[PDB]
């Protein structure tokens, strides 16, 4: 069920079947953090910059690297050479007035231009509420047939990002959102791996907020060990296809215990798309110090960073060849 | 170029002998604009539904394919003729007449999957396009047909692709100004969306002239000479290597069969109508004020006559798409 193309594609964007790879798509979320330092609004030179600094540096240690077409072209062609390249498709954001988030691609983009920018996938980051309204999921639902259509006719990978989130609950960090996680989180791939929707690879959060399951939790408890292990091999058992996790709402070492958990409780994860944790500090040194700061600090700290978690990596991730 | 295997059955099944003479009645919009002139109430969903399936249970003996919207026509699409193919629309009705961009929107709930699993041999789409209008709304439409294209090619199934023009500037279509742009409007505009980027099988689009300003067939001012107005259909086959079919754009039977009979010896070699008001305009005066059997007897007597003297025409016009 992998074209020669496909497969070609994907063995681009991974190291001996583990996707390691680095996510800077960042558009807004990147630029509100870039204009906590310096006064006057951060320049398209700044944004396409640091993702080119981020890039040049740090690729050669990831096994691909995430960019928005918008800002990100630049960055995408001084990326080391054996590091493959996934493209977003989405607009980013949604409209805070409405609970539907529902997905736009970007106006002037589609797969085959996507194709044509150099990418082995693309990448679209889809909100999905398992329980919200019927009609907007069957919206939604439509709207990832088109795009799984596109990449099996463009011959490229499709990696479609879930984020969940509840029509109702306003917070996704609390507790009462942490409750229904795994069956949002659950429902939402078991739809997605439908094969009506043509994904190649599924980007998903971790199927449980660590930050109440007991030993990983500062404060209130709500999950025993072992509840939060079910919650893993529930996911597992929700799609044969390769599933990667992103990082959302924890630390950098906090995401890998997690990744240890999640390894030790059944999950065959296949790797990675993190992104803000490692070039974190850079964002301040870039708008502060030199660039060529940012550069060393990207080449110590940074590789710091990088490495620590493909140490992890290695024994946890399960090889995405063995699906 | 080529058509893949099942690509090929599909366009057999919308054509006889390589030429389409299909019916079309995905109208929506324009539909209830017609439904509108002929009484106070506004137009219900069983009245657009039933006229829908009136007129395919009863012309489409008369046609190889018809045209239908997903949003009123299943139920028309189900009494066709078995003999008949079916194509499905795609586009969202209409446009925003408060910009000038005219941007296509896809059904909300539909995808060139869901179409093939509604039974069509072929998904149609809509586009307004205007070739000199704004560069940046033209790109957005362009990426939106590549989409579009890309999905037909993954689903297998032909793409049709209609072109109205437009000019951002210029209000009325049917002015003496926009005719004078019209060839240049309707022929670069076949020429950007044969690029292979666009997965287009099929052309549905306008004659490239306004036939009521030519000389012999004006009743008031002529802008165009015969050879002119030949002229214009020579560059217009010389815009494609697609097959490409004419919408009728609402004028009469009688006017658009002469355009077809003028067209074929100008040297247009097109493969056939995608052919709407022209030939059921009528029925809808008849059943919104008479009702449903009295439209019945107008498309068994008038509707039928409409068809079948287009058919008549197409015989002798049309070109086959097959043999390329
Ligand atoms: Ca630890
Ligand atoms: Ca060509
Ligand atoms: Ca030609």
């Amino acid at each position: 069920t992998l074209t020669e193309n496909k497969r070609k594609s994907m063995e681009k964007l991974s190291v001996d079947g583990v996707i390691s790879a680095l996510a800077f798509d960042q558009r807004g979320a990147l630029k509100r953090m870039m204009a906590q330092h310096q006064t006057k609004e951060p320049t398209v030179e700044q944004i396409e910059e640091l993702k080119s600094l981020v890039s040049e540096e740090l690729t050669p240690f990831a096994s691909s690297i995430l960019l928005d077409p918008e800002y990100g072209l630049p960055a995408s062609r001084v990326r080391s050479e054996e590091a493959g390249l996934l493209l977003a498709y989405e607009k980013t954001g949604y409209d805070a007035t409405t609970t539907s988030r529902l997905p736009d691609c970007l106006d002037v983009w589609s797969a085959k231009r996507i194709k044509e920018a150099g990418a082995e996938a693309v990448k679209f980051l889809l909100y999905y509420d398992i329980d919200g309204d019927q009609d907007v999921n069957e919206q939604k639902k439509a709207y990832i047939e088109r795009i799984g259509s596109e990449c099996r006719a463009e011959d490229i990978p499709f990696y479609l990002e879930i984020l969940t989130y509840d029509e109702k609950i306003a917070d996704n960090a609390s507790p009462e959102f942490a409750k229904v996680k795994a069956h949002k989180v659950n429902e939402a791939m078991k739809v997605f791996s439908k094969e009506r929707f043509g994904v190649d690879v599924l980007k998903v959060e971790v199927p449980v907020n660590m930050k109440f399951v007991e030993g990983f939790a500062d404060g209130e408890v709500l999950f025993t060990k072992e509840e939060a292990a079910q919650a893993f091999r529930d996911q597992e058992a929700s799609t044969d296809l390769p599933y990667i996790y992103l990082s959302a709402g924890v630390s950098a070492k906090l995401f890998q215990d997690t990744l240890v958990f999640a390894a030790e409780s059944g999950a065959k994860f296949n790797g990675v798309l993190c992104g803000r944790a490692t070039w974190a500090g850079s964002v301040k040194v870039y708008i502060e110090e030199g660039p060529q700061a940012a550069r060393e600090w990207l080449r110590t700290e940074g590789f710091k960073n990088i490495d620590e978690l493909n140490k992890v990596l290695d024994k946890t991730a399960s090889p995405w060849t063995e699906k």
